[PDB]
């Protein structure tokens, strides 16, 4: 356990606001973000994603697409993935972690993100 | 970035991995981050990410065996999507391998995307 780390918690896949960390940032920091987990975002056999984002559909080529794990600060989101190293905070604000689905889309979905937050030098 | 020491890909069907040639020493320390899809089998199920395996139907959600590791001094060590500020514990060269039975890589498809830094 890193003695530079900062926060670790859990994202619900089911929870549109995310979760707020309560990590207060200011512009210019730098951090890490990691994270891991299964979470579906549907009920069906292939509604999976990992912080990198969905699963390849049949047919599809095993790519990476849009993340499922994203940061939210001063009401903008930035792609985090499985991770973001070495991050220089752009803005200041207080750092939410959330799951990525639509609008009113959420509650079918399922599972959770495990995530740490690592302040760096 | 600036600290990156190795990037490369991990190929699913190759049972002895990617020498990084990264010769490490004990007490460094180093980042392994890592992404990618990867599939160990033909079949719709036989899907991994680095974090290892797929749920199937009626399975639980939890992170099940990883499916990238790392081989140094003759240990084989979990690296996931992701090993944080780790204490190499022996001397040797890095070596990175996606994790499937003896004999049974043929099947396989895909690659992970490894990115490893000295902290
Ligand atoms: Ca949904
Ligand atoms: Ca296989």
């Amino acid at each position: 356990a890193s003695e530079n780390l900062i926060w670790s918690g859990k994202v619900d896949a089911k929870n549109a606001e995310g979760t707020n960390t309560g990590v207060a940032l200011k512009a210019g920091e730098i951090i890490t973000i990691l994270a891991s987990g299964w979470a579906r975002n549907g009920s069906e056999n292939f509604a999976l994603t990992a912080p990198q984002g969905r699963i390849p559909r049949e047919g599809e080529t095993l790519t990476l697409r849009n993340p499922s794990l994203q940061a939210r600060l001063g009401n903008e989101n930035y792609p985090v993935g499985n991770h973001k190293y070495r991050w220089s905070v752009p803005a200041e604000g207080t750092l939410t972690l959330f799951f990525a689905d639509g609008k009113d889309q959420y509650k079918d979905n399922a599972g959770e993100f495990s995530v740490e937050v690592y302040r760096e030098a």
